[PDB]
């Protein structure tokens, strides 16, 4: 490409990884999205709530397809993983499953910094620190303390935990 | 579901395949969007124009989970392919593809419809009818135009063609 | 900490204890600033100057009891030792101060890059370049160009130097 | 000083020690108030209560340091004491705490009120009346209102009670 | 310098070229803002593009002086070379210039990022990262994307390609 | 040239001349501009002074350059030299400097409307008295109010003189 400079073969690849990684993110969120829209289930800001998260994922999965078309990569798209499940079984399963996906998420991410670190890629560096390392640890936060409460509301058997939480934290 | 009603176990899977067919048309549209911001291709308009049908494939695909839902049944989400290729050579050529997509995408939508009448489903009839058949002519005529145009245009050899056609109509 | 990921029990201890010494600099510039509201001082713009100081460590000091919570670790707060002297003498000498004050807190904030950098931890990394390092240079140089106007004005000896300074470049 | 006037060395001193005492209140609040935005405790308008608690001390704290270059006295600072505790263990255990701490101060500004009337100060009694001591006897009542709506709820180990108070009561 | 801190002669000396070189990137694009205000030339909105580009430049220069300044080193100013040519040739001949000038500034400024790092100066290299190294990268970009889009139109020998691509694209 | 009518070679070569002489006059300024900045210096009213004027002359070279096109000829750029010092000594050795140079900068002027009446054309000897040879006349008459109001105060040793200079006239 005769845009490109200072841009590792491997740092490339690795984006495609991301990408597809972000993505598949952005799957299991639109699918705890529509989990909470169900007739037995029913709580709806859980429902808006994951599917804020999905549409977060699949922003940053664009900027990423972007970066390569800006450092002169190639986009390789690969299939994006159906999620682990299709019933969530509660809000607090549904929100520990978020975490777990966004620790793994932001292992990716640190590994991709230090990738580019090795290749000393400074601009991608500072990508991955302007736009995805700051948001990866607010959310990773954000899901610890709503993890938090709902063990403490005693979710999910309490009956009035995962209603209240929906309505007031959520709302 | 205390909620299902006239809603037969087939429809329901048939609007799984659905759902699946909707996500992976708004990917390779994704892709195609992106396609057109490489630096050796850059038609920015082209770029928006697919990011767009992108969008509304994504929008159609979420409204097939909210009618399952609705109507009782249960989402059941499946790989999403990666899209046929990750270079669309041109953009005479990345609109017939698209072309092919979206008649591909309606003969799903028509088999669908078939099988609500054969289930004496009108909900789900009027559904498709509403929100997906005359959506999906409106789009098939519209690449129908553009790739009409494009052609007589001259491309994708003619150097002015894509260049004029992404200024013109997709400006 | 369910939260916690890539942050390192050292790098958590040096935040308890820059958290302390932005506890400490916010001090030092309160004493400050009621040092020139004295009957027998008398220079309110240097009083608001030195009290702008002080919230804006203060603010730096809550950043890091916030960036703390944010990766999981555990703020422990210590003793804010009383500042150096209660007596600040005149104008250019609390300038002085000041301008060492933050050399030493600037060092500090380079120690705890040092430390992030050598950890892999590019978060704190990029936390501490874009909320402290440059706003300590900044806040350097202008101490840098206060001084050395004071001084080639004559104070604090010349009777005109820090009434007028204090009117005109605090003003 | 030239402005001083009926103003007791002894008062003088007991201002600075009140300053140091309101300094320090300020400092627990901060304290409890980063506990509430722990992770595993993320109770965040606890966590804003307890903060403004802290600006209303630390204000305070900078009216009597006023005071004393009002009357001619000398500020003499000492170091801020660390909280008796970092983890604060839950919200009804940190309203008791701030509750016993308010009474703490305000039987210092209640001495310091019998000095100012022992030594004929009558501006320094109008100043702790005007702008302390009913502020105090507001705070100590809400606190006690607090303690009693947390305890009657059943905090801290029933689990909806501190959740509920602190998005109703503290919302 | 009363205000030097953490800033090795090497990095100060390596500012000060790199101020002559975004001087000297200023000043080739203001040889090519006037080439095409030439009469057998006019092509006013190439001019106008080059004109931006060569203030963008000298923002970047003024930027690094500031920054010398900022740390205490001390802007040393060089002759600032005349451009290669005077005739472009071509708005592609002049777009492919810039290209390679763009890449060769970026090299330089990659070198000066690697020399920060070398010396543990992280308030430089953030001072790069957040504003050289990003703008470089979507400058070098967008002249990739004209170089291609012109190329692909025929230019320069195609009478209409400079003539369409200066009113569509540049207008 | 088709455009070219009355200009002859001479003056064309002349444009040139003075179009390197204003660049040049530019970069003194902007030396001058930067160098009140420095943390040693700092007078910033003087820095934006001489950036102002740094600007003009920019903005009175394009003018040239734009001439020079509007009449056939044709822009030969050569070095830009640097100033004669990075260090000015004094906001009075600078504005003494400013002076000398734009007396130089008018001498040249005037040499060129000179040899514009001995080839006969009134165009660029009316193009120099509407934009040049009024404004240089007023710009070195306001340079003169400022040397003698910096030497009558006692620049550069008065330590006053420049710091009440800066922040009353260029204020
Ligand atoms: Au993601
Ligand atoms: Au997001
Ligand atoms: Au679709
Ligand atoms: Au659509
Ligand atoms: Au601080
Ligand atoms: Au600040
Ligand atoms: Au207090
Ligand atoms: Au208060
Ligand atoms: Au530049
Ligand atoms: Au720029
Ligand atoms: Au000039
Ligand atoms: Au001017």
């Amino acid at each position: 490409s005769r845009v490109r400079q200072n841009f590792h073969p491997d740092s490339e690849a690795a984006i495609n990884r991301q990408i597809n990684l972000c993505l598949y993110a952005s799957y299991v969120y639109l699918s705890m999205a529509y989990y909470f829209s169900r007739d037995d289930v029913a709580l709806n800001n859980f429902s808006r709530y994951f599917l804020h998260q999905s549409r977060c994922c699949t922003e940053h999965a664009e900027k990423l397809m972007r970066l390569q078309n800006q450092r002169g990569g190639r986009i390789r798209l690969q299939d994006i993983k159906k999620p682990e499940q299709d019933d969530w079984e509660s809000g607090l399963h549904a929100m520990e499953g978020a975490l777990l996906l966004e620790k793994n998420v932001n292992q990716s991410l640190l590994e991709l910094h230090a990738l580019a670190s090795d290749k000393g890629d400074p601009h991608l560096g500072d990508f991955l620190e302007t736009y995805y390392l700051n948001e990866q640890v607010k959310s990773i936060k954000e899901l610890g303390d709503h993890v938090h409460n709902l063990v403490k509301m005693g979710a999910p058997d309490a009956g009035l935990a995962e209603y209240l939480f929906d309505t007031h934290t959520l709302g």
